DNA sequence: TCATCCCCTTGGCGGTTAAAACGCGGGGGACAGCGCGTACGTGCGTTTAAGCGGTGCTAGAGCTGTCTACGACCAATTGAGCGGCCTCGGCACCGGGATTCTGAT
């Protein structure tokens, strides 16, 4: 099976939240 | 009342004051490499509290009338801070005595 390096799945997510703008933390905790 | 010398005073050319860039002795560790080290990256399995949609309960500011008294503005009154004057001393600078980390042994 496939399976990522440590760092490219970091560097997606970096990619991914700096190009939304949606809130990352949950409302009802908050 | 409407031309030479010459003593020397006004211009520009020469002197000391308080610390650091070269010039040198030099060494502790940043850089790069060797080498040991273990928390979780990613994938899986499993479980749950947030999400969406309602559903039912309940209060308190928005807004509208009622009543009000310290706030603003006016004539008298008045009191100590500013400017100034006079008095007074605390400690930075001097110099010496006592104290002290630090390198070399």
């Amino acid at each position: 099976p496939h399976r990522y390096r440590p760092g490219t799945v970091a560097l997606r997510e970096i990619r991914r939240y700096q190009k939304s703008t949606e809130l990352l933390i949950r409302k009802l905790p908050f």
